[PDB]
Order: C-alpha cells, then sequence, then structure tokens
C-alpha cells in the first residue's frame, strides 16, 4: 500500500513526534508512506494532496491545519476513487462521504479534564491567563470550549487574559511576558495553555519576572510531551493531558479494511488521554525519556 500523508508542519515537539510516529507505524505495517510537511500553510497541504492524487496513491491521510477550504480537493480525491482519512484536527464539510473516517482525540474533553483538575486544585478560586493555539485549529477552538464549559460552573474562576501563542514556545513566551506586564502586579493563579510547547515558553517568562512557575503561578496544558513531564518532575509546571501521537495505526486499519472491501465504517473513531501531574511525574518521565530519545537519534533532512 502507498499512502500519502499531508502533515501540518513542525510547530511543536508534539507535532514532530506525531510525524515520527506515523513514519514508525507505516514502517511496522510495510506501508510506503509519502510524507509531506506543509510548513504551516494550508495551501501546501492542498498541493501535496493534489500530488498524491496525480501519483495514484492508494489512500490519503490529512492532518488539516484549519477546518475550512477542503471541499474542492476532497472532491478531487473522491473522483479519483482514493479514500481519505482525516487525523488529529477536523475539517468542516457538508458531505461526510468526502472522507472515509476521522481518527482523533476529543479536544473538548481534553479542555474539560484539565479545567476540572485546575478547579479541584484551586478550590474554584482562580484568575487564569489563557495561551491560545492557532486561529482556526480544531484543537484550539475545542479545548477552549471544553475548559470554558467547566469553569462557567465556578463563580470565582475567570479567564482574565487570553491571546494566541500560535502553539509555539517563542510566541508563548512573548505573550506570557505581555500578560505579566498587563497584570500590573495583580497575581495570576494559573496559566491555561492549549499546548505544552507554549506552556514551556510561559515558564521562562514567569522565571524572568521573578516568580515561581508551578508554585506561585500554576501551569496546566495539553500534549504530555517528555520535556513537559521533565518540567513536572522538576516542579516548574503542574498538569497536562496526554495526546497520543499514534493516530496513524487506526488510520492504516481503516484504510486496510476499506481496500479489502469492508463496507461498515464509522466516521469518527476517538480516544482521549488522561491528566498527568507532578504526583507521578518522576515515575512517568523515566518511562517516557526513552520512548522519547529514540527520536533524538534520528537523522536531519528537509
Ligand atoms: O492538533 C494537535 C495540536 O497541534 C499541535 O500544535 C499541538 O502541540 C497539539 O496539541
Amino acid at each position: 500500500t502507498t499512502v500519502g500523508f499531508s502533515q501540518v508542519g513542525s510547530e511543536s515537539g508534539w507535532r514532530t513526534s506525531f510525524s515520527e510516529a506515523v513514519k514508525a507505524e507505516a514502517k511496522q505495517r510495510g506501508i510506503d508512506l509519502k510524507f509531506a510537511d506543509a510548513q504551516q500553510k494550508q495551501e501546501n497541504q492542498i498541493k501535496a494532496v493534489r500530488s498524491f492524487i496525480a501519483q495514484g496513491v492508494d489512500a490519503i491521510i490529512i492532518a488539516p491545519v484549519v477546518e475550512t477550504g477542503w471541499k474542492p480537493v476532497l472532491k478531487e480525491a473522491k473522483r479519483a476513487k482514493i479514500p481519505v482519512v482525516i487525523v488529529d484536527r477536523n475539517i468542516k464539510v457538508d458531505d461526510d462521504s468526502l472522507f472515509l473516517t476521522r481518527i482523533a482525540s476529543d479536544f473538548s474533553e481534553e479542555g474539560r479534564k484539565i479545567g476540572q483538575w485546575l478547579m479541584d486544585k484551586t478550590q474554584g478560586n482562580c484568575d487564569i491567563a489563557e495561551l491560545q493555539g492557532t486561529v482556526g485549529a480544531t484543537a484550539a477552538i475545542d479545548r477552549a470550549a471544553g475548559f470554558n464549559q467547566v469553569i462557567a460552573n465556578y463563580p470565582n474562576a475567570k479567564i482574565v487574559r487570553s491571546q494566541t501563542g500560535e502553539f509555539t514556545r517563542a510566541k508563548g513566551k512573548e505573550v506570557m511576558e505581555g500578560f505579566l506586564k498587563a497584570q500590573n502586579g495583580q497575581p495570576l493563579c494559573a496559566v491555561w495553555s492549549h499546548n505544552d510547547e507554549m506552556a514551556l515558553g510561559a515558564v521562562q517568562a514567569i522565571k524572568e519576572a521573578g516568580l515561581k512557575p508551578g508554585k506561585d503561578i500554576l501551569i496546566v496544558s495539553v500534549d504530555g510531551v517528555p520535556d513537559y513531564f521533565k518540567a513536572m518532575a522538576d516542579g516548574d509546571v503542574n498538569a497536562t493531558v496526554e495526546l497520543s501521537p499514534y493516530l496513524g495505526g487506526p488510520a492504516f486499519d481503516a484504510i486496510d479494511a476499506y481496500l479489502k472491501g469492508n463496507k461498515d465504517q464509522a466516521k469518527l473513531i476517538s480516544t482521549t488521554g488522561d491528566v498527568f501531574t507532578q504526583e507521578t511525574a518522576a515515575a512517568e518521565y523515566e518511562k517516557r525519556r526513552q520512548q522519547a530519545a529514540a527520536l533524538e537519534h534520528h537523522h536531519h533532512h528537509h
């Protein structure tokens, strides 16, 4: 089987771990993976997908950067009789026959679990700064929606500052610096970061402001990357929800079934991770530091 995979980019360590996981799962399954990196631009994804259709691949997997603008290319794939699996983020389309299925976590559930954890931690008394993900990304929209739905139940919890950090470490840091300046000395209880990458940038801004991240300002997030588990083990951040980078597997199963002639296929197959905190961070970082450092030995190329 030849399968084209259109990846978003490399904005976070989570994302690059996802790319490495898909490549590793393809290899396990003897699949010829045409991997494309779009460098954060939807237009590059559309181009990759077009090329996959021109090359006559057996299936296409798309991790869509934003939700809009996919219908024309999906219709092209359909006319070409090439099944499409969506992974990670979502697309907004009016006809679900334009894809085979979607393999994803429940981002609203991720936002709900981390929000609940924070309310429990702070007994519902918490001024929060939000570092948002990229505009139009399902992961940002839905994590915000879920967190917001939990904190609406708690009158003494409120989001006092909210701005995009673009899912990146450098922009998370810059934004967090800005927040700390705008607070004008008023304590923040917590930072809610849509991903661990921005959260780790926030940690450095907090330190530079002479405050103790993980103690004075709580830091809660999503992804469960090893560097964040390390930070939790060190006391600098508090909690994250794990986001499995192994979505390729169920994507390849769905493709394998479709090619073998299976007709009955659900349109969404989903499982969501658990909240991890400092309580198990020493134990968990140990397990994760090698499932990690496999990737650190990989070879550099574009
Ligand atoms: O779509 C998943 C999100 O995108 C990545 O940028 C984040 O790290 C991850 O939570």
